[PDB]
């Protein structure tokens, strides 16, 4: 393609670490220590890193339950699973934990609770004063590890595309129809399962095409809805073009694109777009974004937001 | 919005590092042991995970040193501040280490734990945290523009493409889309080069545009030539003051867009020999680079 | 659905090993040894069931490495992984040991060789005494992870269904048809790749249709085979149709069935089928099973196997 | 076939044992160990070995006494076989360890590693050993026959099902698939039970009937009764004596196929609230379990 273009990375990590390892390994053999200093001192690294591990994880699940219903469907085993790798694992090794500091003959107690307090004000300071900051390598390595990030693209893309181009002379649209023939703002519809179809009529019958508004094509419906048959308002409805996307991304079966990973971009997607339009020129009471889960009537959801105005 | 939407992730990891700190420190203080050795070993656990964290990014040093020209201008200094996450604290743990200070057997033995830290995956990022850096910002749109241009134009351009092809002769038979790194593409391919000019169109509504190459006046190949329209967004971003978008991150997230979308089209079952990319950087001719696919065929 | 049917497997051996953890570690407290001693066991065991791991992997290696083509692609490092997992973190370890072998100080060593040798011993005699014999619970776990494992229920249903009931009397059909107006014998198409066209001429401007044949609807067509285009006689093709589930199964994209598994178990459907095929009542002289994968002419590929008659 | 076509694994896996075999037992008599403390140590490791697998069967027992009723028949004896993979060979190495003999605290220490086997996944099949499971032989096919059913009848039928039904009104609107464990289907219906009776059929060529129920010769319901097509396939092998397939390995399959259908139609777009399966075993009118579905709307 270009020399310029980054391939993916590869592994010359692990390349560099079998030659330290190597190197380490020498060097040891050289210096003629015992080899069971050299097994006790591994033994201990491993199981105060797996410890440091352990405690930001439990940090980091102080405020990851804080998402529980949004993130972990409310249940707490993912949630666990999210933060601190297995937790049937964590907890095995944490009751051996127990088990050593319940067993030690009282004239290495005190010292070991004294190395623990050390490890946990340590691995307090490292999340604290922020010593665990990934470098730009690694927040790289992980943003490209697969081609799944598509919520910032498909954001920012709408955004451009469409949102920046239609909203400036959406107001004096619907002010020349009002004047020729209410339908304030726009309404993005957001469903989560991304569930676009052709019309909104079939998606619910309270919703029925009244008419088109004038003025490259731009087709913008205005949309009528009835509560009880009675029309209590009508709207300018429009479903978010790459919510499609997301849906033929996990139909196409070759991309790997499953429903979970559709419904974990399809909110960021809708965040994302909330945060861009906070700011944006053109968006201040100028458009409304409607997110609705499939468990509901969506005229009543829509309807909600008519009353505030 | 709407409860099941993630809201952004807050600070309660320092909270609960703070209740670690507090009772830590209150731990320390019932048993009694002299503030002066407990300060001494947090010295020396921090200046043992800092230079860890050294030798680390040394490791990672070997593989981004091979995208040296790619990913980092050709600068050395680049590639270095890459691998190292925070030059000033490290620098400033690393000083007070050696503000406190056989020996040779300690770093030996240091460096092969964290030899082992890398070959054995113990270092491997939780989902918590793999998902909390995908969402740092709003600025990782190069998968998300990739896919949008395969899943909506190209899906539904390239097998219908080469029947329009063969309606026309009675041109190449492969879409070329031009990748202009700086993201800068005019209306139309003529101010791009004075070489390429329009000839014809092609029968949602779909426009596609036939652009003769020539050299010194002479015909010498014609194809679909058109530009990827993602690149407008990437372009956009940048002159929208508001978003921060910086010319630097325009051309990170262009060139990973480039490769993404190879990695789309290699797999993908509509793009056998029928779509060929054509990425390019100003320091140059863009009538030539294109010929020389051309005649690649 | 019906109490008699199976649920699928939780986690009770989970559950039952916390609880044995539970017993172990409140009965190893109450014996009073010294914590360092079960820590040494626990690493000593550890590292002793990895390396018969290890060995048991490179006893399995010396017979995988046969199927490097027709199972790894050729290449050795997926040979090697799907032996004995991470062959970087294997060969640390491995590093690791020898440094360990080398470090002793020659009042240990012969000692630890001896060690080593009845672990060798002792691995080897599982694999050929068989005492590493999965129980029928645990192969009913592995047999049932996923649905996947199509390739045996394609075969049979294919067999009984189709072939069971067309083979018998395909003889006559031939019989009738050459009398009335060569081409002996079923030919089955198997491409690997499981892309089966609605009509075969499209897949090869040499196979072109001649006619059908006599005799539910059981629409079975003569193909003619042309070579340089003179007619390098006549064959009955036919594709294997349950290729198409395979294929129509990874594009269903919600079953999470990638072109790796297609592939696969389109190989092990080839072979399978075979082995049903070579004691089948009704298929000795009778059909022929046509293998090919894209890289190529269809043509050649189908007339090499009418020169053997 | 076609050399890229696997061959079924042979023995060199006990080549390469014998191999292992031959060195290890020439380092042997290399060290100069006597026979009889060798000897002694490859018992002990096989007895620990052999009461660590048992221990697993144990915590093994903890799952399989969940499925007694379901997988086993209601009988404890054949869930303690499906756990224990050789009864005779470990009985055998139990015995040379009888024959052969703190004492209670290698026993804890034992118990106490092979929990943590369990728990942290150590005895977890590599793939090879995963495939090599799965091709044993040319039984496991609950999962073929439900996939083929599927992708091939049932996804072309669901989706247009409702539309059918909706022009014959003017009968349930789900489609209901019988599933007998044993495997047993006429031809039609009505052999099945005298209560169910053909009445009209529905609009490739797809053959759907349409049976009305009745209860005390007085109608009660009407719905589209159909039988699983793929248990033809698990009758007729066991039919098929060259096979080797017996009733027990068609009842396993027959469920196995039952639940396997329930995931894929659970998750499916095109059966929701369209396809109804009923699993039934005689020990029983048919007519009145499946009106139990059709109350249940
Ligand atoms: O097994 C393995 C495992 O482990 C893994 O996981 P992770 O996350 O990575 O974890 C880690 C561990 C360690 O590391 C490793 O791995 C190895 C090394 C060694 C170490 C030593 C010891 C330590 C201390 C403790 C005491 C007991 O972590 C930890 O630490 C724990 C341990 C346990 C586990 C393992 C065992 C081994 C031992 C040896 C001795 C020397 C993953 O999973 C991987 O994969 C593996 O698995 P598999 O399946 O492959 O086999
Ligand atoms: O593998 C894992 O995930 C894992 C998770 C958690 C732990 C873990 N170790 C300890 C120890 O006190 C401990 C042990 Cl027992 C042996 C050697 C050295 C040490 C201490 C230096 C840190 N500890 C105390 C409370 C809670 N947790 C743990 C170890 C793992 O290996
Ligand atoms: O984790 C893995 O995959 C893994 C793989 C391989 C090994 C591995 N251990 C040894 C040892 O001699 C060894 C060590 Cl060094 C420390 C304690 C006890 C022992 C011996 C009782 C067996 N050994 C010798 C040759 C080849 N391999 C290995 C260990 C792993 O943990």
């Amino acid at each position: 393609l270009h020399p310029s273009i980054p391939c993916p990375r590869g592994h010359g990590a692990q390349k560099a670490a079998l030659v330290l390892l190597s190197a380490c390994l020498v060097t040891l053999w050289g210096l003629g220590e015992p080899p069971e200093h050299t097994l006790r001192y591994l033994v201990l690294h491993l199981a105060s890193l797996q410890l440091g591990l352990l405690l930001n994880g439990v940090c980091s699940l102080a405020e990851e339950l804080r998402h529980i219903h949004s993130r972990y469907r409310g249940s707490y085993w993912r949630t666990v699973r999210a933060c601190l790798g297995c937790p049937l694992r964590r907890g095995a090794l944490l009751l051996l934990s127990i088990y050593f500091y319940y067993s030690l003959p009282n004239a290495v107690g005190p010292p070991f609770t004294w190395m623990l307090a050390l490890l946990g004000l340590s691995q307090a300071l490292n999340i604290l004063l922020g010593l665990k900051g990934l470098a730009p390598a690694e927040i790289s390595a992980v943003c490209e590890k697969g081609n799944f990030n598509v919520a910032h693209g498909l954001a920012w893309s709408y955004y451009i595309g469409y949102l920046r181009l239609i909203l400036p002379e959406l107001q004096a649209r619907i002010r020349t129809y009002n004047q020729h023939y209410v339908s304030q703002r726009l309404y993005i519809l957001l469903p989560l399962d991304c569930g676009v179809p052709d019309n909104l009529s079939m998606a619910d019958p309270n919703i029925r095409f009244l008419d088109k508004l004038p003025q490259r094509v731009y087709s913008n419906s205005i949309y009528e809805l009835l509560e009880n048959g009675q029309r209590a308002g009508t709207c300018v409805l429009e479903y978010a073009t790459p919510l499609q996307t997301l849906f033929a991304m996990s139909q196409y079966s070759q991309a790997g694109f499953s429903r979970e990973d559709r419904l974990e971009q399809a909110k960021l997607f809708c965040r994302t777009l909330e945060d861009i339009l906070a700011d944006a020129p053109e968006s201040q009471n100028n458009c409304r974004l409607i997110a609705y889960q499939e468990p509901f009537s969506l005229s009543q959801e829509v309807l909600r937001h008519l009353r505030q105005e």
